[PDB]
């Protein structure tokens, strides 16, 4: 059998119109190499989007199979339950904590992102437990944020079509709005009038249910999937101001803008926010390995070990966690973005990067440009002057998905807001090479657009 | 000095499963290199590694044809995603050669990275469906006590072991625990296995009647339990909760995670008891945990309500990152195949009555209440009574003392509680056998001793 005959017959995909792919089959991604990948018939695409936000030093560095082979030549898998270790595991945290802001000290693997906010949520629990604070429990996130796919991680995910028919939230949620200055901005607001009414939806909503029931607020520094969305101006002090004021700890996820994403090595630095606990993942490894961790301060690894002591162990695990592979290819991939000065690429390559996305500001389908460092999105609307959604969200962005693949191109829309998110080794050649191909794709969405009468 | 892992260990690691308390006083064991069904620590002390780590290193710790299979899909594609349509070969071969193994009309799979990942992904899919079904109300799940179904919120809700509840405010989703099916524990004077089968069943059903058959959507299990004391089915048990859940509508949903891939001498264990799940769900031995991954198979039934969902909702709104991961499933299927072509199923149909022997030599120590296992899994449970099988005063004290002498023999066995389990790996030789229980006799002879100075007894 051919692997779309496998695909057609086995395969359950994610994130995936299963019904469509029935009829259209899957496109086969046979080879990497450097920013671009091909696929089973030899056709290349430029991924403009490190595959999901992930792949920050593209799809064919050898350093990081180097340090795959070398590890599993020596140990290929050993776990870290009842005082087990090895090398990697133990360098990965040290290293971690070396890098992360502030007293955030002690790192707990797992192998996803989803994994990693599912032992938040327990972690936290289990402290205010240990504090005598047996009601301190609920966790605030926002509309359109992006937490990962397991029960817990997913309740705190707050892309409504995430929630559909799996009865989700299923863990104690409040969703704060989404911090979209375009889109839920007041005629003639300012950016500092919107993160007012923000913050004080917080404090209200704190208030209300009573911050003694409320153990944590959650958030990427930049709404990622949920449709590249930053912050309004001041946003992030308010937002600290507001929970410090509760003892409500600070959840920073950062799967997707750490390791320099952003122009910083964390985005927790660029918009000054000091997190609580920082979550890691994605550029962690370039997602050669599923990997993912949990950075916590010094005084809640204190409650942690003090629970140990009274309950004889710290009764969470996954087989994988701290997997030796797994952890000596993300120390090598951290060793070659520090090596390599990747953060101080992303700040000189930016400026070009966001330049050249605001230059479609004026294109008769684009409502909207945001963007940082090497982030970016461009929203497509159906009129600009009410900046009006499609009648069929996606409609329009689905057509982009598809028809930059015949362009060389991979972005990825998020209905109809189209991302960008390349490798941090993208060079400038890559970023014209990337627009040229994103222009030919928007020509072509263009006349589909008109003829199609969705403007 | 310490090493410099040990110094990095002591300073920024937060271990799983671990007294964190006690480690921060007797510090890490460094695992170094692998050797077959030996792992070596820093130091070149050797471990004879009874347990495949956890219940997992099928091929053991240094199978080259393992690495290879990474090493060759490393140079062609090292990541790429399976969203928006997109698939590679390794995932597509991996899946269609899991629906070629697995029993009955489960043909259809979703990969995951961990055991507690893919049984979060089982409870989502099944509150998914039923809501397809116009059933909102049919949610709720039914698990059993001592039953390991994973960490994550909701697979640790499944899960019925108290001390992993415990200050987790676990469970946290619609769960019932059904009695642990524990003959040696929960028989009465003179009930048969299969009596003791049949009160289990009317246990399960009085509840579906109680809470209403309509509001239950799923049981979930191990067919053997295995981090829960290594406990294996009373006769004729998985026959009678079939007949109840089929009668009420229910999944059955059968967790392979350690029992998948020929532990119990049979490729999967569901065979060896005449299970038909509904899904099946399986990592581990699947890649010898050499890669994370983990796989949840559903029926052809399954899959048509995923499918109709996507025609009315546009997509199936549920994935990981390395969902697919063209590395981990070429490891995966490399295991398999090597499974395969080795006939190691086979091999433990061959070692299991030896190492289901080796095991029942001890029940007539002094300090064993109990011996039980299948294949090529067993449990040794140390008690302070064999006439009244009473548990010791603290429990796990005695366990513990023997995990830790045990690797001063050159041996890792796995203490649950006061129960010793054993799981080696797959490739094990008979000589592997006769080392294992020879070291393990030295530390039970080290914990008599220690069992009576320490006035346990």
């Amino acid at each position: 059998s051919s692997t779309v005959q496998n695909d057609l017959a086995a395969l359950i995909h994610p994130n995936t119109n299963l019904a469509q792919h029935r009829e259209v089959g899957p496109l086969v991604i046979a080879r990497g190499d450097g920013v671009r990948v091909f696929d089973e018939q030899g056709n290349a695409y430029i991924e403009a989007m490190s595959g999901l936000w992930s792949a920050a030093l593209g799809f064919s560095e050898q350093r990081l199979v180097d340090a795959a082979v070398e590890q599993f030549k020596q140990l290929p898998y050993y776990h870290s339950f009842s005082h087990k270790t090895n090398a990697p595991a133990a360098a990965l945290a040290a290293k971690l904590a070396a890098l992360a802001p502030g007293d955030l000290n002690h790192v707990f693997f797992t192998n996803s992102g989803s994994e990693a906010n599912d032992s938040v949520v327990k972690m936290v629990w289990y402290v205010n437990n240990a504090l005598g604070r047996p009601a301190k429990k609920k966790f605030i996130s926002r509309q359109q944020a992006y937490h990962g796919a397991t029960v817990a991680a997913a309740s705190l995910t707050g892309i409504p079509s995430m929630h559909r028919d799996f009865d989700l939230p299923a863990i104690p949620v409040h969703h704060l709005t989404c911090p979209n200055f375009y889109r839920f901005a007041r005629p003639g607001e300012s950016q500092e009038a919107f993160t007012v009414r923000l913050a004080n939806e917080l404090e209200r909503y704190i208030l209300a249910e009573g911050p003694e029931t409320i153990a944590a607020f959650i958030g990427e520094p930049v709404i990622a999937a949920g449709g590249v969305i930053p912050p309004p101006t001041g946003y992030w002090a308010a937002i600290q101001a507001v929970c410090k004021r509760y003892d409500i700890l600070v959840v920073i996820d950062e799967i997707i803008t750490g390791f320099g994403r952003l122009g910083t090595m964390f985005g927790s630095q660029l918009y000054g926010i000091q997190p609580d606990i920082m979550v890691l993942s994605k550029q962690l490894t370039s997602s050669y390995q599923p990997l993912a961790a949990v950075v916590v301060s010094d005084a809640m690894n204190d409650v942690l070990v003090s629970q140990s002591q009274r309950l004889g162990a710290f009764a969470h695990g996954l087989t994988c966690t701290g997997h030796p592979v797994a952890t000596a290819v993300a120390l090598e991939n951290i060793r070659i973005i520090e090596e390599r000065d990747l953060v101080g690429h992303v700040q000189h390559l930016a400026p070009v990067f966001q330049r050249h996305l605001r230059a479609f500001e004026d294109h008769p389908l684009v409502g909207n440009v945001r963007g940082v460092g090497l982030m970016g999105g461009i929203e497509l609307v159906a009129d600009k002057a009410t900046r009006q959604p499609f009648a069929q969200p996606g409609t329009l962005g689905g057509y982009v998905f598809k028809q930059a693949h015949k362009h060389g191109l991979i972005i990825r829309a998020i209905y109809d807001t189209i991302a960008f998110c390349p490798p941090l080794i993208t060079t400038q050649d890559d970023i014209e090479a990337i627009f040229s191909a994103f222009e030919r794709t928007l020509a072509d969405a263009t006349d589909w657009a008109r003829s199609q009468h969705l403007l």
